[PDB]
């Protein structure tokens, strides 16, 4: 049944909650971006309210076929009325599309929902800033300290230089980039930028990609491979005997894969510094997995919670066992009693 932490009390509302069926006592489902765990449940057939971005609203209309009389976008940083109730969305630094959102309830109470984000300084000058926050449910994908990673910044100067540098010692070198998702974007788009190529991909992605209303899209991307020296696969493609594949049907083209796959976290991280990253190589073939983050680290989700002050925190991720719940709620404790409220 919809778990507790997907409800907003004191509203018809729900946040992400698309595959329980028709959930009782529910007026508007909202989505916060397009992930499929988020999105689960979702297809043409769905005849309720859907409120979300315009991002979002592009992707639930042209991937999943969903009817635009129930999609509902709405502007960010801005003050909307839903149902009765005041809400505002604003940008979550996830993919995207990707939203929080403030709920402000009849009796006074402030909620704000993080969906999925990573904590940055710059939500502390959002409408955030202006008023009381009393409840959060929060994304707490990497809420342990081992988690740290380096900046998105670092780690996209990392890809570029290896990219540039493998490519103009042997300009017959094809680099590719997996993805299974939108997000990241900015990965290949960096690296096809540094070397003035497209990225070539499916039809099936350029799809999605149209959806995001990136400026100069057109100019970045492509759905022929053979023009391109950056090319997309999925994810699972991304190993010595999908590249090898991939590498035949080239015809004759190129004789080296230099391959990315970003990865959230790596436990080469505890010890490793970005500089110091290493790939797996295999022939003609090498693989980097670089972490390039669209979560919180434990230190960016610590300083946004001692900042923001809430009365209440509530877990909307790694709820599943009682050892992580436990392990959550020491630190939330912790952070509370070091920083006063
Ligand atoms: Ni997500």
């Amino acid at each position: 049944t919809c778990p507790f932490y997907k409800k907003i009390p004191g509203t018809g509302f729900t946040v992400d909650a698309f595959q329980y069926g028709v959930v009782e006592g529910c007026t508007a489902y909202f989505l916060t971006h397009f992930h499929s765990d988020h999105y689960a449940g979702l297809s043409k057939h769905f005849t309720f309210p859907v409120y979300c971005s315009e991002i979002t609203g592009n992707l639930l209309k042209n991937k999943l076929h969903v009817q635009e009389q129930y999609i509902h976008p709405l502007p960010l940083d801005t003050e909307c009325i839903v149902n009765g109730v005041k809400v505002v969305l604003l940008d979550a630094n996830h993919c995207p599309g990707a939203v929080m959102i403030l709920f402000y309830l009849p009796n006074g109470t402030v909620i704000l929902h993080t969906g999925d984000f990573r904590a940055d300084p710059s939500m502390e000058r959002s409408l955030l800033a202006d008023q009381k926050v009393h409840m959060l449910y929060l994304d707490t994908t990497y809420c342990s300290p081992e988690y740290t990673f380096p900046s998105q910044q670092e780690v996209i100067r990392f890809a570029i230089n290896t990219a540039f540098e493998a490519v103009t010692l042997n300009p017959h070198a094809l680099v590719v980039c997996g993805t299974y998702s939108i997000g990241k974007e900015k990965v290949f788009l960096a690296i096809a930028d540094v070397l003035g190529s497209k990225v070539g991909m499916s039809q099936e992605k350029y799809k999605t990609l149209q959806c995001l209303n990136i400026p100069e899209i057109n100019s970045l991307i492509t759905t022929d491979m053979c023009s391109s020296l950056v090319h997309l696969l999925p994810m699972m493609q991304i190993n010595f005997k999908g590249l090898q594949s991939h590498l035949k049907k080239c015809g004759g083209k190129y004789n080296q894969i230099l391959a990315f796959r970003p990865t959230g976290w790596t436990h080469s991280n505890k010890f490793t510094r970005i500089a110091d990253v290493i790939p797996q190589t295999k022939g003609n073939i090498s693989i980097y997995g670089i972490p390039y983050s669209e979560h919180s680290s434990y230190l960016e989700m610590k300083r946004f919670v001692q900042w923001l002050k809430p009365q209440k925190i509530i877990p909307t991720v790694n709820v599943g066992t009682w050892k992580s719940r436990s392990t959550m709620e020491k630190y939330f404790r912790e952070w509370k009693l070091e920083a006063g409220y």
